[PDB]
């Protein structure tokens, strides 16, 4: 009862996943932050990291342990310690102080994909996890346009995550099945082009955008208010932190993807589009990995009364998502074992803040949780 | 499709219920804050106030409208405008600047009860709502002890709500069925003595303690955290407001009832008794009916990370509960129509912060909501 | 002991100033929010509004009262009720849903200025108050460049406030003295070109940017921390509201003026430039005139300990500044009476968040307050 | 340029003072949290701990280092490491899980005092610091009543701090001068009996109650609001933490001292007694030494507008006060050198939240700071 995992993008999230998982297999900690903890048939010792890819010249060729220790100084070794390999960069790190290298510097995208597939066939992952830098993306919608983009080496059109998910389908087809977990904003689970390519190629997809940070807290409050028929007048959410990833996109890149990165959480939960201010995380270096959040919601109660809630928080970013990933990789192996190719909403609805497919929307997360337990073969919690 | 309602204790909650309901039947407002809004077969025009009782000499003999306007100056008339009648005081207002009068000043408790029953038989309510001053109570547990307390005129042992619920059972028996809604802390739904007396006497009981204020918000956050297996280190809740009721109990009365008024919300939701500070509402006069709340929760996430949430709010007390009551009276008539005597957990679990019976506990309120919709004959919301 | 006041830009601030002042002369309210209240020799009845200018075609030609009632419905008349006159628009309202008209549509800037001066000589104000829409400005630094900009009709170079302050100096010279109060961000007090033009032309200038909102609260906390030698690690400030003015500037206009609109409050108060996030107010329509603010500051205390403060607030924008203006117009008449031409730091330091001249900086506002009292001829408060 | 210091009560504050001071003399840290840092003529290496007293049987006879390491595990040695000596207990620890021992178990109070004085004459402190458990005290007002209480061995009347301050005066007289720093609530600086005894016996007194925690933050906001003539409607302050000292007083002891422990900060700063809720710190064990605070203030601004501020914080208790003590001991030696016997308001006003003498009150702390710098022979900061 094992799961082999390949990581794309060896940064803070990835390194916290690895370091946390090491402590969990070494019993140095309890699985707090891992929702399903030890309830699944796959134990923490049964999760094996078979590979890690990056585009940072400072990381490529280092052992996984050397990079993980840069984020978590207490990690001096790892049970599986593969060397970090070169991926495909496209535009990912163009705005960051990273010296980039990529397969597609010396070959076409189509060639780079075939090269990835060959490498991955030897590493043999069950689950590929995407923790790459946030991207100014535009979805395809039609598979034919994705295929043409690859065929024509259309680098200006594609993002790295789009190329990696494409490669994952080709890999899945050659391997007889695999899973791709997309915890970044780029539409994969929510792009019907990729859901169709996945269904056709023995690939399970979870996505998109890991459910951490302020937005899930806003959504929880909105769910409360909806139940009580309290009319939500406005919602303001502020989120700021010190991770370099928050500077990844130019104002232009943000403008280009805004149509797709805008949250639908408020209308999803309330049923009406209450005015809201929900934006990308701002940058302030000394906060490091621990975000400051501030949320303000005002609403109308009975007899014309008006109430206000102000939520503030300090939340550790990478650990939150790292813990979710411990479940998502094990759930990916279950979905693969069951041949549930395409995207799996019962999983996405709980773990993702933009749950795929495009035709499904966010629900209250307690409801999502109970339905996800049932999908996983567990009894509900309450 | 009608419901006749009798109110016990004509103060802020009661008067907001009445004033709000008047605007709702007059279409001057939408039913925000009324969870089931217009989904029930009983409409707002079909709720008739047939009586109101108090012990304040300043209120007894006034028209309901004259008292309601003291709380909501915009109310200049009411569709049903009964005169406020004298109840039984026992210790209720002993610590407040209220000149008290009570039936039991001129007769025994047993006589006072028979007098109430005779009055109520002429007013003919379906539903009796208890919005009296908070009480230093001690539950009975065994019906025999409740019966002996009444029989022996044991005024030092009993609170007003205990005497009123007893009277409600006798009334229910003479009438062929009625309902008693207890939105104050005193155990009625959670006192097996009263649940048994109710079952035997054609009385439906909802209780105890209306689910408003800070505690339901704390409970919602705890539910979120539990789902994610986040270990809750501590919970602090502060609540303060300007309502006279917050001064009702002496330090001694508080000490006497503390065993029973202590929240179990934290252990109920989490399954372990995380250290917590959750206390009665403090007094600060200029806040009036709009409470200030402050909640702090710290918890452990993945890889030993520690996060913190600080929730602040300004919430209008009496409107919140007033809106719940618009549903509870209609649900009481449904339970009565169905002959569901004793206490009804599917209702209590959503509307009450100490849901009866004593053998049931709090659950996440979204789960309670969906189960309450099903009980009411509605389709679930999400 | 009188002061005649001319308003430039008849919007929310201006209209709250007028409406508030009307209630103060009519004794309908106490001067809360007016720092010096009734301590000055000029009473509220002695402040006369002699004129109001706008560029909104919907406002030009209306009585002041008709426009004020749009903001404060309780105002049905005014003691002085002049018709709103046409100003100069330049780029002010280009990004707003306002149909603009301006003198410079039919004449050169130099001509428009001479026209303003002639109009103002008949209205005869002592004090001109600038409450116009926020502007993408670039200061001059050298008076010669300001003069050339006017002479050459260089509309692309100038903002309305720059043209109005220029006109104010010419007016002051013809009149024998006047004062210009700049409560918007555009550098006037902090542009040596204008300070020199003012000194030479019998003009007193107060500026720049009224001291209201979140920034003064952040500054107060920083002052506290500085005193205790607490090392400030980071400062994050979020501010959002529903006023149309918050949409006045494009991303480009913001980029153009950012060099000058960036706060120096943190380094001014602390002496070192702690990392900070302090940005323009964001837009969320239902908040209206009542801003939501959120501030987070973390700092190092003794023995390596680290503390955190989270401040949230709801603050009414236009009333705050309206109240300051009641003092600033009276202080302007005192400065004029004393012939203190140029800019007056003892006033600016308390009332303005970028106190002029360019060579002076922010100080703790309690210190500024006591020095401002001394300047005004009052005894200090504590 | 040296100062010898004796500590009364070797708990969290005391141990943080010692541990912090050790790091400061060893250059392992900068003096953050020490307001006057290195501006005084006495450097950190020049502060010598000559003694430490307790009543805990678990601490008496231990080296100072062994006790300090229980609070700060990083401390493995101290430059001066005296054995902890037995004090006088009276009622101090009666409500805590501490096995108490005291001189007055085997002798009268008068004898116990003479014994302390003899011990202290050999240890030879310049400055005695009182960091003992909070006490249910009642001040004397008249010195004659203090003298009679000691003479008559009136243990039920006296607290430990009262006996220690008395002993300090007798010690000061025998030594030719000393200083007593009272950072706990018990009136010493604010009890004219002790101020007179001190003046007569060559004793300098600083007191009372160290200026840390939520109250100084509330006071800072109030000072801001007062300046702007904003009318404060209400002030609510919540403070909770995990230190055992918060359980020191029974409800009865709290009732007995309430007349004296009630804050006057609001009226002191505003000049009118705005309704307020400011209470002793509540207990929640897992918070440890890091308090959670919540403050809510609502106020009236211009034109009838109403604003609200909600401040939340996590603040490390013992470090805050520990840092103040680094200054207070050096300032005590300066006051002693100057023969300024009695109490010194210029010091108290900045460092203490109930600044002595009884005839002086709190002022804005920035004003207190500048006056304290002037007293100390420094130039003001801004
Ligand atoms: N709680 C969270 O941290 C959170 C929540 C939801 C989503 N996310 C998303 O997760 C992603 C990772 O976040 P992070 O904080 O770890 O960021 P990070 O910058 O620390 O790490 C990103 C890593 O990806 C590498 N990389 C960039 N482009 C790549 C490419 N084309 N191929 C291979 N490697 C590439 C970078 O060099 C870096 O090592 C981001 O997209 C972020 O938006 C994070
Ligand atoms: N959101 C909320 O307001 C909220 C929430 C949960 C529970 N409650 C509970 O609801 C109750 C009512 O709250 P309120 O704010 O309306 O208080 P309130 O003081 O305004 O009104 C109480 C009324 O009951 C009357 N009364 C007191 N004892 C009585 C007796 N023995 N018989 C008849 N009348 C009596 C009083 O004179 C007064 O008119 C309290 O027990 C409170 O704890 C309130
Ligand atoms: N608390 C506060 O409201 C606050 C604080 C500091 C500064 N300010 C500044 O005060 C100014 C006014 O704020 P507001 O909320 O009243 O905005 P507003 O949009 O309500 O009013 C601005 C008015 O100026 C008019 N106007 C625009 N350009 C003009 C021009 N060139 N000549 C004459 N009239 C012109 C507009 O038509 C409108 O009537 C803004 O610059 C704002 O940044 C406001
Ligand atoms: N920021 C702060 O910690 C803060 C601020 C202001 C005031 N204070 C006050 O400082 C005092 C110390 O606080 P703490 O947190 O260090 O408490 P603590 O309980 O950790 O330490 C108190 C110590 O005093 C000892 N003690 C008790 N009675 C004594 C007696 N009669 N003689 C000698 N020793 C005695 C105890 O055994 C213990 O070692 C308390 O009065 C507290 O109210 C603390
Ligand atoms: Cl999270
Ligand atoms: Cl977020
Ligand atoms: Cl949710
Ligand atoms: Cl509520
Ligand atoms: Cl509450
Ligand atoms: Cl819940
Ligand atoms: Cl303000
Ligand atoms: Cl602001
Ligand atoms: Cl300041
Ligand atoms: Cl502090
Ligand atoms: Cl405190
Ligand atoms: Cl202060
Ligand atoms: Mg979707
Ligand atoms: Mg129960
Ligand atoms: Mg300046
Ligand atoms: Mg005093």
């Amino acid at each position: 009862h094992m799961v082999k995992v390949l990581i794309l993008g060896q940064g803070y999230v990835a390194s916290t996943f690895v370091a946390g998982l090491e402590k969990l297999r070494k019993g140095e900690i309890e699985p707090y932050g891992v929702p399903l903890a030890r309830e699944l048939p796959i134990g923490f010792e049964d999760i094996k990291i078979v590979g890690s890819y990056d585009v940072d010249r400072a990381k490529i060729g280092k052992k996984l342990s050397e990079v993980v220790k840069q984020y978590w100084n207490d990690v001096d070794s790892l049970t599986s310690d593969p060397e970090i390999r070169k991926g495909v960069h496209l535009g990912s790190v163009r705005n960051l102080p990273i010296e980039a290298e990529g397969l597609e510097d010396s070959m076409t995208l189509k060639e780079a994909v075939d090269t990835l597939v060959k490498e991955w066939t030897e590493l043999d992952p069950d689950v590929i996890v995407n923790t790459c830098t946030t991207e100014a993306f535009v979805p395809f919608g039609n598979k034919e346009d994705l295929l043409k983009a690859i065929e024509n080496n259309d680098k200006e059109r594609l993002t790295a995550t789009q190329v990696y998910a494409y490669a994952a389908a080709l890999y899945a087809n050659k391997r007889g099945g695999a899973a791709f977990v997309n915890v970044i904003p780029t539409f994969i689970a929510n792009d019907p082009a990729f859901v169709e390519l996945a269904k056709e190629n023995n690939l399970v997809v979870f996505g998109d955008d890991g459910a951490t940070g302020a937005t899930p807290f806003t959504a929880d409050v909105l769910s409360h208010l909806a139940q009580r028929n309290r009319y939500v007048k406005d919602v303001a959410q502020f989120n700021i932190g010190g991770n370099m990833d928050f500077l990844a996109l130019t104002d232009d890149g943000k403008n280009k993807s805004k149509e797709f990165t805008k949250s639908s959480i408020v209308k999803d939960i309330l049923g009406y589009d209450a005015p809201h201010y929900i934006k990308p995380t701002g940058y302030l270096e000394p906060l490091g990995d621990k975000k400051f959040i501030a949320i303000h919601i005002e609403y109308v109660s009975f007899n014309g009364a008006t109430d206000e809630l102000m939520i503030n928080g300090r939340i550790n970013d990478s650990p939150a998502l790292g813990g979710l990933l411990v479940d998502l990789v094990r759930l990916g192996k279950i979905a693969l074992d069951r041949k549930e190719f395409g995207t799996v909403y019962p999983v996405n609805a709980f773990y993702m803040k933009n749950p795929g497919p495009a035709e499904e929307k966010n629900i209250p997360r307690i409801i999502a949780y109970e339905k996800m337990r049932i999908w996983a073969g567990l009894k509900p919690k309450w």
